């Protein structure tokens, strides 16, 4: 990979693995997320910021600040297949004191055609506290030079999904999986439980019917606390609506805690 | 990637991407055992093999044959940074009747200096009744003419290893993680659960600390029967010592075996 011409966004091409597609010999949706997560890793390393996970500056790091995820956005139009090169494009955006954007753009390496897109929102956090803070000016300059300075976001549209407000799913559950707990390899380098990994846990309440009969198009997931490596997690699902579209919540197993909450749009093969 | 010069083995190169690093910066077994299978895949399309995971034959598919993994061996002396290049090469050798087995060797792209190696039996099975069978002449002629005819080990040592007997640990275990189900990440493109995951939920009943103060230097892996989706399995381990410890996966349930196997550390 390599950032662009101007600097202010960041290319790769990535090969479809064998074990990297679902049932239908395309990538699936978390394949998706992990390799977003590459592109952007690789983004903050060509130009100087930390590679955990939390692209943070010399400045945060001295005061124990990182960066989190508090919304992620995805929509794909065609899965790779197996064998397939995609190329991603991705670009940072500040919001003001809120936050930072992340944007993404899927293409097809061989036709040139968008495959997918996405956009996360990410908040400014004490990693030890979990308090959050907004943004100061400090900060807010050491990414300035990184960002177009010109809106360009990956969800331009006046009435967009991505920024759609999300409500609690009311007992019972149409659907639920019970007992979800993560394993070593649900873990990054800081031993935290991978972003991706709640991704898995949201869609392992959709029924494996609606699996084989549709794809998936649109997933937007909201973030609001961490699942420790020792928690137990609950995956809730309902159905809200050719078209198929679901509400979801992930709880802890015990208290029922809220750790995270979403939407899907699924469509007819 | 693409087969070497003489057509005998595959080779080919992959960067250590940023999810498929451990604690340490440095990829996983499990990150080492997913591009074991990649690698292993290609191959297998670079000559007309199918790209199931069983690399099997038109006469296989027409009598329901494929291929499935007996046993699995593992040992690797670096493992590679994120950001790495590592060069893996492969290839097959057919042992007779009992089965074929497939190598690797682990290189690092700079240096060029062994980082780790592997090894692999493989049994034929009919995919609907699990019955073993020995495999046909016609079978072993379609395979021969992409193998080395002379004998090439990835593990050469007389009395190795990768092929000593492996005993059923004994009730109760040091330590257990119980509980464990496969999600839908788990499953591969036929929906039967990765040969990788069994790894994972062999190596979740060490104990954290042994992670943190070692590192996985061998792992030998005997596979038994499958875990379905719908199953639910206990991970069970003792230790049996350098650190080495006993391995049983087992049904949660009945408690019917699905795995055992050995694991050697080594301190930091
Ligand atoms: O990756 C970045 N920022 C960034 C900005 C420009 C160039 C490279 C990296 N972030 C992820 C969390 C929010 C901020
Ligand atoms: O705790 C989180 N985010 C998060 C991110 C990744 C995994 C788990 C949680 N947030 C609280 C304030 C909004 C964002
Ligand atoms: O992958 C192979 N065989 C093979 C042999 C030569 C070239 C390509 C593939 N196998 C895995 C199970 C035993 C057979
Ligand atoms: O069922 C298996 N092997 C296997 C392979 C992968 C996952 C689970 C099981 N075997 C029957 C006796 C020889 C090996």
């Amino acid at each position: 990979g390599s950032l662009t011409e101007d600097g202010l966004s960041y290319k790769e091409k990535f090969v479809v693995r064998s074990y990297e597609v679902g049932s239908n010999k395309t990538a699936t949706v978390e394949t998706i997320a992990n390799l977003l997560q590459e592109v952007g890793c690789n983004h903050a390393q060509s130009v100087g910021f930390s590679t955990d996970g939390f692209a943070t500056t010399t400045t945060m790091r001295k005061l124990h600040l990182i960066w989190v995820t508090a919304r992620m956005h995805i929509e794909i139009y065609k899965y790779p297949a197996w064998g397939d090169v995609v190329e991603i494009e991705t670009w940072c955006q500040s919001e003001g004191r809120i936050g930072t954007r992340r944007d993404w753009i899927l293409k097809d390496s061989v036709t040139g055609e968008v495959t997918g897109r996405a956009t996360s929102k990410w908040v400014m956090m004490n990693q030890d506290t979990r308090r959050l803070q907004k943004v100061s000016d400090d900060v807010r300059d050491e990414y300035l030079v990184f960002c177009p300075q010109e809106p360009r976001l990956a969800f331009p549209e006046e009435n967009n999904r991505s920024l759609k407000k999300i409500p609690k799913l009311e007992d019972p559950a149409q659907y639920s999986m019970i007992g979800l707990k993560p394993r070593r390899a649900d873990l990054d380098m800081n031993q935290h439980v991978n972003n991706v990994t709640y991704i898995g846990w949201v869609l392992e309440s959709i029924p494996q019917e609606i699996v084989d009969t549709h794809e998936l198009q649109v997933i937007t997931l909201d973030y609001r606390r961490e699942c420790q490596q020792d928690d137990v997690v609950d995956s809730l699902t309902t159905t809200t609506s050719n078209d198929s579209q679901f509400l979801h919540l992930l709880r802890l197993s015990g208290d029922g805690q809220e750790i995270n909450r979403g939407t899907t749009l699924w469509r007819k093969k």
